[PDB]
């Protein structure tokens, strides 16, 4: 007997993939915010 | 008399197996989410 | 199986864009403040 | 003997289809929310 | 067989719409706050 | 997808404007102070 | 289908209004402080 | 043969109606909360 | 058929009311804080 | 021949009635819960 | 025929009552928290 | 239906009160500092 | 019928009590901080 | 003819009784949880 | 007839007990956090 | 919808008032210092 | 959008005015000192 | 019912204590700075 | 009946312990910062 | 006559036993989670 | 009779183990964040 | 409801006290400096 | 609303007073110096 | 039984890594700001 | 807006007055010296 | 597993760059101020 | 990624310009004072 | 960007003007003193 | 049970270390500034 | 409960120490300046 | 509550002491200069 | 409120005293010089 | 764990360097001023 | 890392230059005064 | 804990050194001026 749950082992993988994808771009934006701090809070006076 | 329910003792085992399998990959993804937190909420400002 | 999260890879990009846009003009103003310091705190006496 | 359950193998497929369809648009909206965060919480001060 | 879930593909769209609508006006207000900072924290002394 | 942040590109501009406006009059006053120095610290004895 | 979120497009507007209102009077006070500086730090000696 | 389930096609409609009704007023209140934020977190200092 | 959800359309209204009520007094207090700033940070030296 | 099942067509109606009756008061209570949310999660801070 | 469900129309009412009762005292406490904020975050410096 | 939030309209008032109370004494002290300046920075030489 | 929820009307009261208790001592400490400011930022030079 | 089902009219009553009994103590505990929230999420910072 | 549900009236009590027990120690820890704030955010500068 | 922030438009006014009040007396003292200079630095020798 | 900072363009003007006012009288006194020199340091012997 | 928050009434006290402790030594140092001013800005020339 | 929650009364204790541990070292560092202020803002000029 | 259901009175007892057993270890784990919160959300900043 | 639930008493233990494992590394990262604060917000100016 | 902030009305008073105390001794020293001027800048030649 | 800053209008007055007081005695001494000139620079030869 | 959470013990490590990476560069920038202070606030006059 | 600096226009006047007063008596003495020359440096021999 | 945060290692670099850029020009201006001192406070008399 | 801070490299330049402009005229006046010395302190007697 | 400092280039000019004006009359008087020497120190005997 | 937070007791130590390191070099620079004062403001004239 | 802040009572002491140390040497230099005055402004002519 | 600032009342006293000490020796030297005048500007011719 | 500056009214008096003291002895010496003239510029020839 | 702050130990060094550099040239100019005094205030008459 | 302060090493040089320039012409004039003495105080009688 | 400020105890020493160095040469020049007086104001006639 059985239940072919190998289609899972891949289906979930996509997930991790797509996730890690957004899990990048989010950071991608926040850097902008970071750089936007320190640089303009140097221009603040210096 | 009897009822040969030894085919069960294995059939159910597969289950536990396939389960524990998904019971891994789920965690597999959630780690991504974890790392995605702390790291980008370090980049937050620091 | 899948989940077409490629509409994300662009949607988030706009964000970075619009952000970096404000992330400019903010600095755009603060310069004014900078110049407003040193120049009038030269006129201070000199 | 038998029971022609091949009409199932397709009927369920539609399901997955229609599902994955909503399973997209949901994400479609949440991106909006994401972009709405970071960008306006850049405009927050910067 | 089927389930006509095309009424969804539009119903959800409205959502994104109305959302992006508020997702604008929110920023609309926060700008006011931004301008209210830098300008009066120029008037601060200068 | 998007977020119409073009209302920003102008809203912030006003700021710079109003700022540069005060960023003038401040200097406008300090000149008075300058002239008030040198001239009366000529009258000091000469 | 829909969700009548037009009551929003106005409700938020009031906000911007009331905000910009305080966003004025705040500056209204800080000017007092400004004038209170330069003028009495002219009277300082001159 | 049959089962006159056309009384359904309307009975369920009412539902959607009454729902969308509350589905409005809920938002109706949350706007209040929104406006209550930004405006008083402008008055915060500005 | 139906479900008399008109008792809702009013019950929720009270909410908005009571809310907007607190949504006032909160601001009522924060003004105190505002005035407490600028005035005593005028007395700071001036 | 026959079976006078017209006493049914009414007996079942009562049911729908009494049901719709409770089917009201249930909602009657849940509104209380709704109002109890938003209003006190306005008082939360605001 | 019938089913005397009028004992319901009252039994449920009590509920709403007892609910609205707790639905008060909860707010009763949260005010304390509110006042505890603004007042001591005035004492913060002022 | 309702939620007796009139206990709020007073509870918050106390707050404003106690606040305005500290909002006085703070200034009460800073005057001391003010007088301590000008008078001893008269004694400075004169 | 009923549900004796009068044990609530008191149980919640304790809460408010214990809360208001901490809601005092917190302020109790922050005063220390306040006094620690103004007094030593008088000793700052004066 | 008959069937003495008056022993029911009481047997079921006990039920309601014992029920309402647990239907109290359950709430009895949940209050503890309630008080445990607000009070310690006052101690949270305040 | 009956159902001896008096073993309940005690079993549930233990619960409240054990609960209130954790419902203490939780607060027990959070105080530590509180004290850890104010004291070191006095040492912050003072 | 709305938020009655007209109590602000006055509350802030008081501020400006009380401010301008101190914003006078400060100058009131500094004149003393001014007169104390020139007159005694005439008596210096003459 | 905007921030009506035209009340500034005048408020600051007063300043310049009041300043230039003292910026006169100061010189007004110093002349006295000047005349007091040369004339009595003519009377010195001649 | 209850929640033994008397362990708080002491835990917070320690805080005030340790605070007031640093709240002393800080001043302890700043005096040094004070004395270091006036005395050496007497030695300045005298 | 029961639930042996005495393993809690200790498990939570560790927490408080480990916490208070970090709750020390944090302060341990901030002192460094304190000393780093006053001492070098004595060396500032003195 | 009869039915020896005393084998029940014990069989069910085991149940309660084994249950209360898991009914412990579950809590056993959740404590870990609790301690994992407060302690690391002390390390959060403190 | 029985149900061999001793395989539980261990299965759950693993859980606590693996948990406490992540319950460490999480803190492991947050320290990094802590150190990243204080040290660079010493470098801030000092 | 309330928050006993009368412990403040005194705590702040001490402050004013201790302040005015240093606010004396500072002047106490500066007199020394004053006398040290005029007297030795009489001895200057006379 | 308000902030009782009438305690200021007097507190500052004292200042002017004490100032004008020293603002006298300073001149009080300088006369001595004046008389010490002319008289002994008459005795110079005459 | 088990759950292979060893993929965690590494996944989280990366996090710490990438974190400590940004946890460097942040400081990397702030030094620039530091050097930009002291050096140009030496050039200030010296 | 404004700053009532008319109290200045008089305060400074007093100065000029008191000055011109000493600005007389100084000359008053020097005449004595003048007369003391020529007359006794006539008596010199003649 | 991972999170490609190498886009950071460069994004932050730009920051340092742009910063150091302003971190130059600021000094660029202050020199002007320096030269403007010494040279004209040579012309002062010499 | 980036932040277009080239608008700075010019904005600051203007500053230096306008500065150097006043940095001239200041000297422009002081020469007058110089010439006013030596020439009339030649006319002094010669 | 800019800062209209052309109002300076004239404001300072007035200064030079008014200065050179007094820078004349001073000499205007000193000539009197010159002539008063040589002529009466000719009349001295001759 | 537990949570091995001993990796903290060291991780935080590094912090203090690196801090105290910068907490030195900062002073290292400021001395330069100190020496740069007194020595060249000896060369000032002496 | 507690927070071992005795490591503070010493850490701050060092500060006072190191401070008083520089608080000496500063004076150490200024004496040089003092002696450099009077002695060479004796050699001035005598 | 309080802040033991009695360590001040003495710390400042030392200051006055050490000051008055230098405030003597300065005069101590200037006498030398005085005597050095009159005596050698007797020897001048007599 | 106040600042006990009565310790001044005496401290300054001493000054006048000590001054007038030297303001005597200076004349005390110059008489010697006077007598030394006329008498020996009688002995000159007579 | 760690944070590579060795890039600091050098970055700050540059600072000291560049500083000491300006910390030279400043003196470099002031000498000019010194020499410009004594030499031309020898030419004064000699 | 760095800060290109080589633009300083020249900017300051100009200063020294322009200074030494005026540092000449000043002497240039004073010679005139010198020659104007001795020569006409030869013509005095001879 | 500590802050190695022993690099100060030497850095400041250099200062005193370099100072005393200029504190010599200044006198070195003034002697020239002294000798230039008496000797040529012997040659004056003798």
């Amino acid at each position: 007997g059985v239940i072919d749950t190998s289609a899972v082992e891949s289906a979930i993988t996509d997930g991790q993939g797509d996730m890690k994808a957004i899990g990048g771009y989010i950071v991608g934006a926040l850097v902008i915010l970071a750089v936007a701090g320190l640089i303009y809070s140097m221009l603040r006076k210096a």
